[PDB]
């Protein structure tokens, strides 16, 4: 197994991210996660993880790991209703079984203690073989790390695999200042993405738009979770998918896809897409196109390796299994 | 046992009265259900409403009944966003276990050729015993029994017990054009509420929000099912009010109460609160405060039962109880 760190902001798919990372043991080393208040109120995103992680631990093979809150704040919030599902989740009885919630109550203290971004930071730096980080939020905190450690930092890095982005698509962020091409992470924080993706001798995976846009959450396959009520698992997934298909009835043809369980998928198995170097930058002016990743001719700069075509029956079938772990 | 028929529209705690109704086989026997496409998408809301019960069949000993899709159309629709609730809950995995989801497919067609209206007015018409309707949507399909049927229909109707309406407390109707003195079941339908409270020889009960303030759905209570995660309900109603806990969070002082579940407790147990005689008139015109619950001094105007100083414990106790039936 390689080691990997899930850098999340709390909202379903990146719960969904780390039950993928966290039940694919024979690939996967699950050796920390931050949680950053972007998509999620962060004392809620931080509970839920923990909570997750309860539940696993306590019915399958999985060693408890630190989680630490990042500090990052916002360039651009988020909308308060697409951060108010961790705070759902957070009551969800799959997530409140006396023993999980035990067990968290009696590690919450110590995983209190940290802040995500140091921790981030620390885990990559102090672990003996590389680390793969998953970032399925903002890149606030891999810039964080760039900025205060630059190729101490980077050195240690497998590779960063990120949602986020939208290269040849357009974007997902609607509103009346934008002109609708950029992509809510990157858009949450434009100059930390930015850092990022110019950063040299940083391996970079980038599961943008193009790639997401292939795995919506769909009812039939929701409903598929329903066959397996006996894990606990499938119930908690199952729980979090169904909570967001009816985003499509909201916004026609616009509404939720698996977008950082397909990154995560990819972090467990890269035979869930091809990747394609493209140089990219990020614009960070207050433009209407603020925070979208564009292709850039810069001489010399950095390469991003784009996920496309990805294989989503595979992808399907890999989340449906590992929600059979407990 | 009594009759019982539920005449509801689907959201969160419609599906929570549902089960308060049929867990209570002692109290109250479920002869059917109807489904009105108000604060629902009534083909999602029937389709939860067949898969609860089927479940609760399964597992309980749940008998069987008919359930009509209402044809009623709206005076005043709900706000779209609130109408997607049965749409998740149609998808979550504890309504999709195959045994369950095999029944209901097996007699949905069935119970798709009701018209739920009719289905209300023959229940009651025909039944041996008196009927009590728990009325936890928009008055539309009592008003279209009473307007078809009059004293044939009124006449077997034990009470009627709805949530709705405001007396002595603001509403919950907010937008520039309305004085916020309206409650939306209501105001969903004025008219017809109007022929409910004005019709004489029709025993009502209403839950408004001078009573169902008193049970806002809040985090520490929706936890407790958690505790109860070896009952097929308490994951159910659970997961329904984990789904509410955070409208207070975008809404202050004005979240998510527990209205229609408080609404059929009273059906189960007359003691969850006291009532008093109160002529209610409702506002049809194109007022600021259209569909708002006024007392009427008009002589001899018929009395509805007004609940008061509910025993909010004692629900909360009822409620984490019944979802232990199975
Ligand atoms: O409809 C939405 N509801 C909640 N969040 C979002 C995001 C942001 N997030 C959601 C995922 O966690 C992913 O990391 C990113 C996609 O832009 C985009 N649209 C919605
Ligand atoms: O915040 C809300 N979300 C969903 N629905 C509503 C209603 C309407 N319904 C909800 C209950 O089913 C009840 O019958 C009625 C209360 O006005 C009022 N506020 C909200
Ligand atoms: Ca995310
Ligand atoms: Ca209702
Ligand atoms: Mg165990
Ligand atoms: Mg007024």
């Amino acid at each position: 197994a390689k080691n990997v760190v899930l850098d999340h902001d709390g909202n379903l798919d990146d719960f969904v991210a780390m039950v993928l990372l966290a039940s694919n043991t024979e690939k996967v080393r699950l050796i920390g996660a931050l949680c950053t208040d972007a998509d999620c109120f962060v004392e809620n995103g931080f509970n839920v993880t923990g909570k997750i992680m309860c539940l696993m631990h306590n019915n399958m093979n999985l060693p408890l790991f630190p989680i630490g809150k990042s500090a990052a704040t916002a360039v651009n919030p988020f909308p308060k209703e697409w951060r108010c599902l961790a705070k759902n989740m957070d009551d969800m009885p799959i997530l409140n079984i006396p023993e999980n919630v035990e067990l968290w109550d009696k590690i919450k203290a110590e995983n209190e203690k940290y802040e995500g971004q140091q921790l981030l930071a620390d885990l990559v730096m102090n672990s003996e073989e590389k680390v793969t980080i998953c970032v399925t939020g903002p890149l606030s905190n891999v810039a964080w790390c760039i900025d205060k450690y630059g190729e101490k930092f980077t050195s240690k890095v497998e590779e960063c695999v990120i949602m986020g982005g939208a290269v040849d698509v357009r974007g997902n962020v609607f509103l009346p200042s934008t002109d609708g091409t950029a992509e809510w992470n990157i858009y949450w924080d434009p100059a930390s993405a930015k850092t990022v993706f110019g950063c040299p001798g940083l391996r970079r995976i980038m599961f943008s738009l193009d790639s997401t846009n292939t795995v919506p959450v769909r009812s039939p396959y929701v409903q598929r979770f329903g066959e397996q009520t006996n894990f606990l698992l499938s119930i908690l997934v199952g729980t979090m998918w169904a909570m967001c298909t009816h985003c499509e009835l909201l916004r026609d043809g616009d509404g939720y896809y698996a977008w950082d369980a397909l990154t995560a998928a990819y972090v467990v198995d890269q035979k869930v897409a091809n990747v394609d170097p493209v140089p990219i930058d990020v614009v960070v002016d207050k433009q209407p196109n603020e925070g979208a990743t564009v292709r850039t001719d810069a001489e010399n700069y950095p390469l991003t390796f784009v996920a496309r075509n990805p294989e989503a029956e595979f992808f399907l079938d890999m989340l449906l299994r590992s929600a059979r772990a407990c």
